[PDB]
């Protein structure tokens, strides 16, 4: 399928969009209902299969999503998105503010438009994480060729694919190396080819249009979601935005935040 349920119901949906990685050290979806009352049903975006997503572009990734929403018969009565995953779940918003009579709330939590910068933030934290097992200096090698990737190249789409290069290389280095077992090597790499393909085709998504009737939810991590945008910028690019006094990993698991959460779907 293309959603996973993650909160049973009777009813309208809501519908949450996000990269799944289990382990990752951000709080999930899956804690925020855990702090919700247990009525309403909560559907989970996944992935492409591993590898098929490969030759997909935002149009192909959204309709995947949308076709499934209408071949249910479901009403949508909002629209969840962490991260990148806002800017495909401002994308469904729209979209079913024009093919339901009524339209569907959107609230977007730290809402990100993927560029050059988070691509290569998003690839050393990877890096650094798998340093134990790549090795230091395997880890070291990765990040300077990360490094030197994002110094010379401009666009996110092109950064994106040379990163996944410099990953994949690394990764099928260190399985060479007997350093990783070689299906955990696949699926690493698999993996963060999956994870760059989704941010790209993130960032391809109208986020201007698509967010102007969205509230956004804000961590207080300084590099994350609305927080590097100016004041005004901030306050032109969504309907509203509410701050919370927390990291950006711990922002799905704050009880300040579901209360408030709870209030948005009310």
């Amino acid at each position: 399928r293309a959603w996973r349920p993650i909160a049973g119901g009777p009813g309208p949906l809501v519908l949450a969009v996000d990269f799944a990685a289990t382990g990752r050290p951000e709080a999930a979806f899956a804690d925020l209902v855990a702090r919700l009352d247990p009525g309403t049903e909560v559907w989970e975006s996944l992935q492409p299969p591993l590898g098929t997503e490969t030759g997909m572009v935002a149009e192909d990734y959204v309709t995947r999503w949308e076709e499934e929403v209408r071949a249910s018969g479901r009403r949508i009565g909002a629209v969840l998105g962490f991260s990148a995953g806002s800017a495909f779940a401002g994308e469904l918003a729209v979209r079913l503010a024009r093919s339901q009579p009524r339209s569907p709330r959107l609230v977007v939590f730290d809402p990100e438009s993927p560029t050059t910068s988070t691509l290569y933030y998003q690839f050393r934290k990877v890096v650094e994480s798998l340093a134990g097992v790549l090795g230091e200096q395997a880890a070291r090698e990765a990040l300077a060729e990360g490094t030197a990737a994002a110094d010379r190249i401009g666009d996110v789409e092109g950064l994106g694919a040379e990163l996944v290069r410099v990953f994949t290389a690394a990764g099928r280095a260190a399985c060479a190396a007997a350093d990783l077992d070689d299906e955990f090597a696949d699926e690493l790499t698999a993996t963060y080819r999956s994870f760059v393909s989704y941010l790209v085709a993130a960032a391809a998504v109208d986020h201007v249009k698509c967010w102007s009737g969205a509230v956004a939810v804000s961590s207080a991590t300084p590099t994350s979601g609305l927080n590097p945008l100016d004041p005004a910028a901030r306050a032109a690019l969504v309907e509203r935005e509410l701050t919370f006094d927390v990291h950006h990993a711990d922002l799905l698991r704050d009880p300040g935040v579901a209360r408030a959460v709870a209030r948005l779907l009310a």
